[PDB]
């Protein structure tokens, strides 16, 4: 099967969905649900969340799936079993926390030069790789040989300015374009898989060969009344945590 992984860039809203492959699996990162339409479908094989947020993304995610806004099968924390990129407990406890998750290292690790090239320049250089990489690194551990790429632009397809979300990221007012090819090429090269790119619009498309035109349609659904902002635990919920924060 193949997958159409996304960042959440502008290059989310310019998909050109002529070139949508027939049948695939869609992985969704942090804050997708952000999302005025449905870019691509209510159904995601695989959602990934950061460490630091994971706690509060979880519980965000269990909303939207009671409230039937998304489904997915799969859920992942982007971890990397370092201890100056995330807490060692929250990784250690993970599973009795969080038991219908899954630790993105577990797979991530099974990708050993890229597991060693990414260990390097990370804590040599300084080099970090986005989600949508680490996504990759994940798709090509399980098994899957096509990956099309969107919503990846190297610095969103929304508002990202919410009110909870900046409460807990202040940043929301480390990478670079180059670190980011120069990964998915190292993947592409070792592993021998296709990238290709969703969005001719993007910068990504200078990279890495445009998905082919086939003659698809896809339906992008409208989103209303919708969770647009991620939602934060009670002050009990974070007591019970606190060892793991
Ligand atoms: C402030 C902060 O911490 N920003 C980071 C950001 O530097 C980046 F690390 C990342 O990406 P995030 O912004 O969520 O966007 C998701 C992915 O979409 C692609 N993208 C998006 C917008 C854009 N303009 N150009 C892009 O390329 C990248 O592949 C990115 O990784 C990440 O984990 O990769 O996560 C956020 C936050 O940690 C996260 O949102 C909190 O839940």
């Amino acid at each position: 099967k193949k997958v159409i992984i996304a960042g959440n860039g502008p290059s989310l809203k310019e998909i050109d969905y002529s070139r949508l492959p027939n049948d695939f699996d869609v992985f969704r990162c942090n804050q997708f649900y952000f999302e005025d339409k449905y870019y691509l479908g209510k159904k995601c094989k695989a959602v990934f969340y950061n460490p630091s947020l994971f706690f509060e993304q979880y519980y965000t995610l269990k909303h939207l799936i009671q409230n039937q806004e998304y489904e997915t099968e799969l859920i992942m924390c982007s971890n990397y079993n370092q201890a100056h990129l995330e807490n060692e407990n929250f990784v250690k406890t993970f599973y009795d926390y969080f038991p219908d998750a899954h630790l993105g290292y577990d797979f991530f690790k099974q990708l050993k030069d890229f597991n060693a090239y990414f260990k390097f320049h990370e804590i040599q250089f300084n080099q970090r790789i986005t989600s949508g990489v680490y996504m990759c690194a994940v798709a090509i551990a399980l098994g899957y040989k096509e990956i099309y790429l969107s919503g990846i632009d190297f610095y969103y397809a929304f508002d990202t300015k919410q009110k909870n979300l900046l409460k807990l990221a202040p940043n929301f007012k480390g990478h670079s374009k180059n670190t980011d090819i120069k990964a998915l090429e190292f993947l592409e090269k070792t592993y021998k898989i296709k990238l290709y790119c969703l969005c001719p619009n993007s910068l990504l498309a200078n990279f890495i060969g445009l998905a082919p035109n086939l003659n698809s349609n896809f339906i992008i659904q409208e989103k209303n009344n919708y969770t647009k902002d991620i939602l934060i635990p009670s002050s009990e919920a974070y007591g019970k945590f606190s060892k793991n924060i």
